[PDB]
């Protein structure tokens, strides 16, 4: 009952994960995080998720 968010991130400089996961914050804004509300970062990528159910 969820959805699937993930972030692309590649390698920028060393490892960072806030700086990932915040795109995926970031990526867009309007509702109450209503999209993410929570994600975990990843190498080379970042993988969110919406919480809601």
């Amino acid at each position: 009952e969820v959805i699937k968010k993930d972030t692309p991130y590649k390698k920028r400089k060393f490892p960072y994960k806030s700086e990932c996961l915040k795109a995926c914050a970031t990526s867009f804004t309007g509702g109450d995080e209503s999209r993410i509300q929570e994600g975990k970062p990843g190498f080379f990528k970042c993988t969110c998720y919406f919480t809601t159910g």
